[PDB]
């Protein structure tokens, strides 16, 4: 067929896949599987596989992938509001699929720039000042680059923050979230797709799951075949950068890949490693001090000089900035940490302090420049 509508559903059935459990086996409670999912949610394969007899359950040998049955244009029902798109996507989706799912069926326009935001997933207040100044910035740069704005996608943390700030053009804004952690998405569920799914936020509801985030224009809901576990989109969401990083849509078939930058806000220790992680793939990385929690913590041992960034200060920053959660840190983890945080620090071409200086006065859009600058040297 020819309707754009019906040329997506056909390739999204055809070539994208979701994950589902092919072996029931409880881990402690009666009635929920170790993938997660309750026995009445399991294919009747799934019971007692004759292949399977006496295995330890294992994500990685048991869970199949079938075409995927959630995909289509998502709609959060506010007044004027533009559908978003989302496909719920195999952890195992290949790199050539999801470029042409991004490409030629979301018809994605290729970006000069991709910008990467990460940090804290729970909700984070942050001072109206350093708002300002993010929403400008990011805003200023994505338009003037035609930039993809990547994030987790769910409706908090630093996710959250960059949906109001592209509130309000054409702003690409792409969720990857955790399929298995979405609250309310039966009713993004159909064989055939939904054009739209009519998405319902009751975050009266949620639990311990997320909400997709309004503000969002696509949307990649990774799928291992597992609920209820957080990390799930993780490797996708790295792998999904190092494409576009790749992408050698640089002017020309020579030498050049289009830049990515990464921004943090407020973090956890999760942060640490998919900062570091980043940097490891010469990914320059902007750190917004006064964000809170690990960007705080970065943005003073970068200001410091080196020899003075040691085990006794970081440990005085974790406490300092993470007034919460220190008290749950193990000693193994706080060594681990601060051993990464060092690590960081040594590569200082690659990580560039944002902080407020009102006789200065700039956005964040100069220091995501500097970045780049001083990452490309
Ligand atoms: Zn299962």
């Amino acid at each position: 067929k020819l309707d754009k509508r019906c040329s997506l559903a056909s390739w999204i059935k055809e070539n994208i896949k979701k994950k589902e459990c092919c072996f029931y086996v409880e881990d402690g409670r009666e009635g929920i599987c170790k993938c997660g999912y309750p026995k009445v949610q399991h294919c009747d394969e799934a019971i007692k596989p004759e292949d399977y007899m006496g295995e330890q359950w294992d994500k990685h040998r048991h869970v199949r992938e079938t075409p995927t049955d959630a995909f289509g244009d998502i709609s959060f029902g506010g007044l004027g509001q533009k559908t978003g798109k989302y496909v719920r996507v195999s952890s195992d989706t290949s790199c050539e699929n999801l470029y042409q799912l991004m490409t030629e069926q979301w018809k994605l326009r290729s970006p000069n720039l991709l910008i990467s935001v990460t940090g804290g997933a729970k909700n984070f207040y942050i001072k109206t000042h350093l708002k300002d100044k993010f929403r400008r910035g990011l805003i200023k740069v994505a338009q003037t680059t035609g930039a993809w704005i990547l994030t987790g996608g769910t409706h908090a943390g630093v996710m959250k923050h960059v949906g109001m700030a592209v509130r309000d053009g054409q702003i690409v804004v792409i969720g990857v979230a955790p399929w298995g952690v979405i609250h309310n998405r039966s009713t993004l569920i159909h064989p055939e797709g939904r054009f739209p799914a009519y998405y319902s936020l009751d975050e009266q509801g949620q639990g311990r799951l997320s909400c997709l985030d309004i503000n969002h224009t696509h949307f990649l809901l990774v799928d291992d075949g597992t609920q209820g576990h957080y990390g799930v989109e993780i490797e996708l969401r790295a792998r999904l950068e190092k494409l576009i990083s790749k992408l050698s849509l640089g002017n020309r078939e020579s030498g050049v890949t289009i830049p990515v930058v990464c921004v943090v806000l407020d973090g956890g220790p999760g942060t640490l490693n998919t900062i570091y992680n980043s940097m490891l793939n010469h990914t320059p990385c902007v750190v917004l001090e006064g964000s809170g929690r690990l960007a705080d913590v970065i943005a003073h041992v970068a200001s410091v000089p080196v020899s003075k960034v040691t085990m006794a200060l970081i440990n005085r920053l974790l406490k300092r900035f993470f007034m919460q959660e220190y008290k749950n840190f193990t000693e193994l983890q706080i060594i681990e940490w601060t051993k990464k945080i060092q690590d960081i620090l040594r590569m200082p071409h690659l990580l560039t302090v944002f902080r407020i200086d009102e006789d200065k006065n700039y956005d964040v859009d100069v220091a995501i420049l500097q970045a780049l600058l001083k990452a490309s040297r």
